[PDB]
C-alpha cells in the first residue's frame, strides 16, 4: 500500500482545465513536515491569476454555457464519475496528503479520503432533487420559488484537512450548478491539485473548478475582495474568518459562509461508561496531536467519577504507539506554563519528545478551572483540561461560557439527561455516546463565533443557492 | 365605508421602550420629529446612544435566557401571542395608519391598507409557522439516531428605514418572535413613531417583558451600538446599500453575529408588444409612483419594445398628470410629501440632470408649490442605460421609459447592474414570460402586475441588493440555527 | 372551574345541508340517550341515502369552480377555522355538556380534554392554510416542471362515539384547511355535539355547502356515503370490521381515497429501572382514561420480574381508589360506560380472566346495577394466551403481564396484526431509543402516555389503520398531487 | 446505433426465490410468445399460491429484524441500487431485446425508453436513500417529539404488459431504497424482463429473499398475492378492473396498502394559438407510441375550429407515413399490438368508429394480413358520446374532436371519470395557466406530451389510480410514519 517515494505530478495553476504558471512567474515551495525537506516547488498566485480563474469561472456560469445546459442527472453522474476516480486513485491522494501534511497514510486513506468519496456521491444524489415551492396566494395567481445556483464560489481552506475540507464545499457547490475557484493553504496544495485533474479526466466543462495555489493575503485576499465572486466559504481561524467576512462585505457583499474553531466541551456524568467516557474523550483530545477543529479542549467530570477519570486518561496517553502501518499519530506542521502558574495539576507530559520534530508528549491537566487560559484558549495542541463540576445546570453554563459552539459531547447513561444537555448546550453538534461521529448527511457547523452556515446534509444547499421568486397573476 | 382620519392626533408613546416598561435618555436628550405634510414638528422623542442599546440587550439576553418565561412556552402560546399582537395592531389599525401618516407623508388610506395590512398579515402568516418549525430525523448507520434542532439564534437586532417604518420592523419582528428569540429595534430617526406605539401592543398583549425593546435614536449611534454589539447574534437590516456594509462589517469585526440585509435595487420593468398595454401602463405606474417613488420595489428603468413605444408613453403621461397630489389625509390623493428636505433635493436635482444628459421630458419637471416638498409626477423618454436618471436611485416619483428591440438584449441590459431586488414583466407570451423570469437576475419576478408581495412568498436580493430572504418559510432560516444531535446507541 | 349545566335543552336535531336545516326526506326520527341518568335526550332526524344524496350536491356545487369557498385566498381560508376555533371557545361550556350528555364522559374531562382538542386542532390547521406547498422540480432545461397540492374534493366523514367531536375535528380541520368540502356522519349514539358544531360553522362564515351533516345509521347512512359515486375521499375511526367494510365500498364505487383510524391492541412495556411511581399513574391513565373507551387505550401492561409486585400494588392503590360517579360533579373521574350493551360486553371478558386463572387484585364486578358503572378492575399473572390480552377489552381493565429480557417484550409486544400505539418506561437512554424503534406502533410514548399533540401525527400500523391525522402528515391525506410540465421552445 | 440482437438464447426461465431459481411445485409452465414472429420463444415455470407463500415467506424473512438488510446502514442501500443501475446499463441490449421479444416494442424504442427509464428511475431513487428525512416537531419544553419514516414491510408489485421492465422498477426502486423486501409478478404475457432482472439483482450483490419473482396468471398468483395476510403493501399497475378486485382483496384480508395507477382517457388540447406543426408531432407520438398502448395516451384530441380541418390533414400525413414492421429492423416506429385479444379488441372498436359516423381519414383496417399488426388510424369529427371517444382504444386510433370554447373545452375534457394526463397546446401564458389549474389530470402537459422524469410524480386522479409515483413522492407510498414521543 505505502508509496513513500512518490513523484509529484501537477504543481502548476488549474484553471480552464489546463496547467498553468504564474502571471509573474514566482513558484513558493511545499515541504514535507515529516522529513522537513522540500517536496518540489508549486506556482505562487497573485491577484492577475484569481482574476483570470474567476473570468473562466464566470464563462462557465453564463447563461447558456455547456455547464449551464446539463439536465439535473447529469451533474449529479459528473460528481458520481468523479468520486470514482478519487476512489480509484485514492492510495495516491492518500499518499500525496501524507506527504504535505504528515498525517499517517493510513488514516488519511481510511478518514480524509473516505470522508471525499461519501460526500461527494451524498451530494451527487441531491443535483436531481433541488426543490423550490409552490406557494397558494390568490386565486388568480401563480407563485412559485426558484431555487437558483448562486454564481461563482469561492473555497479557502486550511492545512489540517486540506482535501477533504475543500471536498465539502465543492461537492454541494457543483451540485447546485455554481462554478467555483478553489485556494488550498499554502502549506498544502497538492492533493487540491491532484483533484483538478479528477475533475478534468471525469468531465466537468473548463472553468467549471479552477484552481490557484498561494498566500491568504496575496491569493486569498484576492478572491474575498473579488467584485465577480459571489460567494464564499472558508475553513480556518477565526482570525482570519473576520477578515474574508470584512472583505466581502467592502466589495460586493458577496455571501460567504465560515466554519472556524471553538472550545469543544466534553461533559462526562457520574452515570456515563466510564471507559468509553475516558476512550472517546482521549480521541478528542488528542487525535491529530489536537490539530483539527472537532478537538476536545474542555473535559468536565462529576465529582464523584474526577478522580477515577483522570486516572483512566493519565493511563490512556502513554500507552499507545508513536507511513508505517503501526503509526497512529503524524508531525506538527507556553499554555502548559500558564496552567502551572495558576494552579493546575499536571498528571503526565509537560514537555516535548526526543529532538526529532515538534511533537508534544501527551500532557493531561487537572484541577482545572473556567478562570484558567488552557481553559479560556483555543490550544490547538495535545492538552487535556479536565474539570469539575457537581451540578447539571452548573455545567450547562460553564459550557456554554465561550464564545464558540462548534462542538460539544456528553456521556451518560440517563436518557432525561441526554436529551437535556443535549437541549441545553450551544453548539453546532452534540454527540452523546460517541465523538467525532461525522455524516455526509448529518450538518456540520458553528454556533456563535465558530462559524456563519452549515456545511455537509440537505442544509448545505440553502449556502450554495439563490432563492428566486416568480409571482405570476392571470386575468 | 372608509376609516375616518384622525387629523388632531396626539402622539401618546415617545420614550425608550424596556422590560416593558417606558424610560427616558440616559443623557436625559430628546430629538423631534415632524410631520412633512404641515412641515410642523409632531413631538420630541427620546435620543438613545450606547448606555440604551446597552440597558436594552440586556433586557432580551434575560428574557432569551433558559427557564426565563419567553422560553418556557409552548410552541403554540409564542403563535398565540402572535396572533393576539396582530388583534390589537388591527383594533388601533386607524391610530396607527395615522402615525404612520403623520410621520412619512403617506396617504392615510395607504398606510391603512397597504401598510397595516402588511403587517397584521404577517404577523399572522407566521403566528402559523410557530408551532410548525420541523427538524429533521436523519438516516445514518443502524446503531445511531441523529437528528436537527431549529433552534432560536439568541438576541436579534432591527434597524429599519423611514419609507416602510412599521411594515420593515414587522417583516423582523414576527418571525423573530414566531421562532422564539428576543429582540432589540431601531426605527428611522425620521419614523420613530409607529413602532413606539407597537411598543405598548406589544405589552398589552401579553409578550413577557424583555422580549421585545426599542430604542429610538440615531444610525452612527445606536445603529452602531446594536451592529457592533458582543452579545447580539443577528442582525436585520433594511436600508441604503452604503449602510448595509457598514452594518455588516461591524457584525464581522465583533462577534461574527449573523446578518440579513435588504438594500435597494434598480429594477427594471419589460414591456412587450404582446402585452396588455393597459395593463402594462396601469402597473408601471403604480410602479415607479406608489409610496412617493420612495419604496425599494419601485420601477426606476421601464423599458419598452419600439412597436408599442409610443403611446406606452402618451398613456403613462396620461396617469402622470391625472394623479392626484396633496394632503395625506383627504381620501382623494394619492401623492403626499416627500419625506424631507433631504430626498426633495436629491429628487430634484437628479430630475434636471434628466434634462441636462438629453432625455425628452413629458410631465413635470420641477416641484408642485412653494409650500412644502411636493414633487410633480414626472415622466421621462428616450432615455438611455448611461444616463443618471438610468443608473442611479431616484426614490422619488419619476419614471423613465427606455427602449429595446430584442428580449436577448433586454435581458443583458437589465441585468448590467449591481442590484437584483425586483423585476417586473409585461407579455402574453407563456415562452417570453418563463424565459425572462429564469434570467433575469432579480430576487422576485413578476409577470402582468408589479408590487404583488405575500407574507408567505419570501423577498429579499441578489448581488448587491442584499443577502438573507424575508417573508415566507424562508425567512425562518434566518433566526433559527441548526444543532445536530447524533447519538451512538 | 366552570360550572355544570345539568339540563341543557338541545336546539339542533336536523340536517345540516347549505348552512340550513332540513328534516330527514322520509320523515323518520331516532333518539339518543343518556348513559348517566338513562333518560332519553331527544329526537334527532334520521337521514338516509336520499339525504345523503342532498348533502353530496350540495358539497360539489360548494367545491365547484368559481365558487366563493374556492375562490378564497389561502390565508383567508385560514381565518375561517380561525374564526370557528374562537366561537367553539365561547360556547364551550355548552358543547362539553351536550358530549358530557350523550356519551357519560366526566364534564370536565370533555371540557380540558375534547373540546380543549378541538380548539388546538382547529387552530394549528388554521396555520397550514397558507403553508401548503408544492414543489418546483428540477428536470431538463428547457423545462418548467412544479408539482401543485390541489383539494381533492367532497370528503366524507364518519366517526365513532368514544369522541364524537374530536374525532370529526381530526378530520375536519385539515380537510377544510386545504379547500375540500366535507358530508360529515357522526356515529348514531351521539349525532348531538357534531350538529351544534354546524350552527358554528354557520356563524364562522363558511359558505354554504362546504360542510354538510347528515345524523343516521351506519348501515343506512355510512353505506350511502362509503358507496358514494360523487364522494372522493373518505376518513373513517371505528371498529375494523366496520373499516374493511368502508374500504370495499369504496374500491366497487369510484376507488375513492380512504384514511382509516382503526383499533389497537396497544401495548405499555415497563422495565425495572423506571420510574416505578410514573409508571403506575401512566399505565394507570392509560388503561383507564374515558372508561377504557379509547383506541389507545393500553391493552397489554408488561412488567420486568425484579419489579412485578409493587406494581401491581400500587397500580390497584390506585384502581379502588379512583371516585366514580355523576359526569356532573367536579370530583369525579369516571363516568358510566356509554350504554347498557356496551357495559356488558366487557363483563363478559371480566369472567375470561377468572375462567382461564388470573389472580384479580381490586373490582371484578359491576358495581351496582341501575347504572353502567363497573369498578376499576386490575388482573395480574396475566399472559399471553388469555383472552384479556388479546380481544379488544373496551373498558376499565388492566391486565399486567410478566417478562425478563427486551428481547422478549420486543416479540410479544409485536406479535398482534396491529399496532397504533405504544408506550415504555425506563431511565435508560439505550433502552428507550432501542424500544422506540424495535416496536411496531404509529406513536410509541416514553415515560408518559396518551401524549398527543395537534403537531404529531397520529395513525396506525398494520391492521390499526392506514394513513395519518394532525401533524404535516395529514394534508397529504386531503390533497391531490398535480404535475404541470411546461416546454419552452 | 445499438446493434439488435435477433435470435436471442434466453437464460431465465424460474422461480426468483431467495436469490435461486425454483420449479414450480405444480411442475407446470406456461409459454411465452413474440407478437411479430407468432412464434413461441419459451416456456416459463407458472406459479400458484403456494410458490407466493414460498415467495413472501422469504421476504418476511430477509425483512426480519436483524437480518442482513435490515442493518444495511443509508447510503449502502443506495450503493446497491446504482450498482444494479450498473447492470441493466451493462446488459442494456440483451435485455431491451428481450423485452421486444416479449412485447413487439422497437428495439431501438424500448432501448432508448424503456431501459433508459428504468436505470435513471433506479439511479433517482438510489439517491433518496439516505435523504429519507423525518422531522422534529415542537411541542412542550418538557418534550422531545419526532418522526420516523420505516419500511411498510413486504410489498408486492403487480404490473402490466406495455411495459413489463418499466413498471416494474417505478415499484422496486422506491420499495428498496425506503428498505423494503418485495414479491414481484409480472404480467403472464410478459415475463421474461422481470426474470432477467433477477439474475441482476443477484449479481449486484442484494441479499437473498429482499426481492423475489413469480411469474404466472391473474387469478391465481396476483389473488395470492393482493390477498396475502403478511404482504404489508401493493403496488399495482394495470386494468381498473383488476385494480378495483385488487383493493378489495387487500381491505379483506390485512387491509394492506394499496397503490393503484390505473388507464385514462387522457385529453389533448390543441388550441388556435399553438404552434400547429409542434402540436401535431406530439399528439401524434402521444396516441401511436407503443402502438397505441400506453396508459399516457392521448385518447381524445380536441382542436379548436379554426385549425382543425388543417390539423387533421397533418396528422394524416404523419399517420400514414408512421413505418410499421419488424421492431428489430431500424426503420420501424410501430410494431405488433400486443396478441391476439388486443388485436381483436382493437378492430371492433374501430368498426364501432365507422358504425357511429366518425369520418375515416386512414386506416380501419389490419394490414398484413395475418400477423397483429394494425394500420395507424385516424378519426375525424368525432364527437363525446362515440364508443372511440369514450373507451380506452389502446391501439394506434387517434380520434379528433372539435370544440369552441376554452371552459366548454375544460368541460369535456373532466367529463370522463379518469384523470391520468392531459395535455395542452398554446403559446399563451394566461390561457396554460388556466387550463392547467382547471384540467382534473395527475400530469398536465404543456407544449409537449409523454415527458416524464423520474423526479416527477406521475399518478392518477379519479378513477385513473390512487397514490404516486416517482419523485419524493414515492417515498411516502414505501414508508409508514411512526412518532417517538418522550417527555423529561
Ligand atoms: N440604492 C440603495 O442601496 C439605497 C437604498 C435605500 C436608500 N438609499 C439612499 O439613502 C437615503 C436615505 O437613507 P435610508 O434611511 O433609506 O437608509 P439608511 O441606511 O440611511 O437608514 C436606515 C437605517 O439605518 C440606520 N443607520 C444609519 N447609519 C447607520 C450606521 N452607521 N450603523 C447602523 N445603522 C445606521 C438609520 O438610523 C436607519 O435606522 C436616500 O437618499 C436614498 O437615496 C439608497
Ligand atoms: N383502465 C382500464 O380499464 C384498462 C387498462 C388497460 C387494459 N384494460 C383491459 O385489460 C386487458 C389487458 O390487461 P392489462 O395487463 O393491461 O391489465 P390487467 O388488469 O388485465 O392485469 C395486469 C396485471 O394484473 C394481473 N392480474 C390479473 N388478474 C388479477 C387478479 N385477479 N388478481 C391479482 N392480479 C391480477 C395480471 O396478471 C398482470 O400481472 C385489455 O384487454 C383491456 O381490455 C383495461
Amino acid at each position: 500500500r505505502p508509496i513513500r517515494n512518490l513523484e509529484v505530478k501537477f504543481t502548476k495553476i488549474f484553471i480552464n482545465n489546463e496547467w498553468h504558471e504564474s502571471k509573474s512567474g514566482k513558484k513558493f515551495a511545499t515541504c514535507n513536515p515529516s522529513t522537513r525537506e522540500q517536496i518540489c516547488e508549486v506556482e505562487e498566485g497573485d491577484k492577475p491569476d484569481v482574476d483570470k480563474a474567476v473570468e473562466a469561472a464566470q464563462v462557465a456560469f453564463q447563461r447558456g454555457s455547456p455547464w449551464r445546459r446539463l439536465d439535473a442527472l447529469s451533474r449529479g453522474r459528473l460528481l458520481h464519475q468523479l468520486a470514482d476516480l478519487v476512489e480509484r486513485d485514492r492510495a495516491t491522494l492518500a499518499a500525496l496528503e501524507t506527504m504535505d501534511t504528515g498525517k499517517p497514510f493510513l488514516h488519511a486513506f481510511f478518514i480524509d479520503l473516505e470522508g471525499c468519496i461519501r460526500t461527494l456521491r451524498y451530494f451527487a444524489g441531491w443535483a436531481d432533487k433541488i426543490q423550490g415551492k409552490t406557494i397558494p396566494t390568490d386565486d388568480n395567481v401563480v407563485c412559485f420559488t426558484r431555487h437558483e445556483p448562486i454564481g461563482v464560489c469561492g473555497a479557502i481552506t486550511p492545512w489540517n484537512f486540506p482535501l477533504l475540507m475543500l471536498v465539502w464545499k465543492l461537492a454541494p457547490a457543483l451540485c447546485c450548478g455554481n462554478t467555483m475557484v478553489l485556494k488550498p493553504a499554502e502549506q498544502t496544495p497538492l492533493t487540491a491539485l491532484y483533484l483538478g485533474s479528477l475533475i478534468k479526466e471525469a468531465g466537468f466543462p473548463p472553468g467549471v473548478v479552477n484552481i490557484v495555489p498561494g498566500f491568504g493575503p496575496t491569493v486569498g485576499a484576492a478572491i474575498s475582495s473579488h467584485p465577480q465572486i459571489n460567494k464564499i466559504a472558508f475553513t480556518g481561524s477565526t482570525e482570519v474568518g473576520k477578515l474574508v467576512k470584512e472583505a466581502a462585505s467592502r466589495s460586493n457583499l458577496k455571501r460567504v459562509t465560515l466554519e472556524l474553531g471553538g472550545k469543544n466541551p466534553c461533559i462526562v456524568c457520574a452515570d456515563a461508561d466510564l471507559d468509553l467516557a475516558v476512550e472517546c474523550a482521549h480521541q478528542g483530545v488528542f487525535f491529530n496531536q489536537g490539530q483539527c477543529c472537532t478537538a476536545a479542549s474542555r473535559v468536565f467530570v462529576e465529582e464523584q467519577v474526577y478522580s477515577e477519570f483522570v486516572r483512566r486518561s493519565v493511563e490512556y496517553a502513554k500507552k499507545r504507539p508513536v507511513f508505517d502501518v503501526k503509526t497512529e499519530q503524524g508531525p506538527q506542521i507556553e499554555l502548559i506554563e500558564s496552567g502551572k502558574k495558576e494552579g493546575a495539576k499536571l498528571e503526565c507530559g509537560g514537555s516535548a519528545m526526543e529532538d526529532k520534530g515538534l511533537f508534544i508528549k501527551p500532557t493531561v491537566f487537572s484541577e482545572v478551572t473556567d478562570n484558567m487560559r488552557i481553559a479560556k484558549e483555543e490550544i490547538f495542541g495535545p492538552v487535556q483540561p479536565i474539570l469539575k463540576f457537581k451540578s447539571i445546570e452548573e455545567v450547562i453554563k460553564r459550557a456554554n461560557s465561550t464564545d464558540y459552539g462548534l462542538t460539544a459531547a456528553v456521556f451518560t447513561k440517563n436518557l432525561d439527561k441526554a436529551l437535556k444537555l443535549a437541549s441545553a448546550l450551544e453548539s453546532g453538534t452534540v454527540w452523546i455516546n460517541c465523538y467525532n461521529a461525522l455524516y455526509a448527511q448529518a450538518p456540520f457547523g458553528g454556533f456563535k463565533m465558530s462559524g456563519n452556515g452549515r456545511e455537509l446534509g440537505e442544509y448545505a444547499l440553502a449556502e450554495y443557492t439563490e432563492v428566486k421568486t416568480v409571482t405570476i397573476k392571470l386575468g
